RNA sequence: UGAAACUGUCCUUAGUGCAGAUCUUGGUGGUAGUAGCAAAUACUAAGAAGAGGAAAAAAACAUCUUAGAACUGAAGAGGAGA
């Protein structure tokens, strides 16, 4: 469970959605060890949803 | 180094000697890898082509298709003329 009000709290307005894809694509590098990372489709618009 | 013209002496001739003219023309420095590349709300994910996202995150990746999110808001960033 990643907490991303941790990670976007007090960001601006309009770099907080595509920083919180590159949020995850740094915890897949640190926890995975690789750096080919691929996003889903899902994934990609739950977090434009709002 | 250069590869086809040139030199010394005597008279004669002069468009004859440059550090300056905010001199003319051309080339080039410090400034300096500095000031900047900040109006117009905004981009993200998957795939394709391509030498052109690699990697000890080198945190960013132009073009096209799909999906998400959006802007001009119809006296428009629409469709047409002089």
């Amino acid at each position: 469970t990643i907490h991303m009000h941790a990670y976007l709290h007090k960001e601006s307005f309009k770099k907080r959605a595509p920083k919180a894809i590159k949020i995850i694509r740094f915890l897949a590098i640190k926890t995975m060890k690789t750096h080919v990372v691929k996003f889903d489709m899902g994934l990609n618009q739950f977090i434009w949803s709002q």
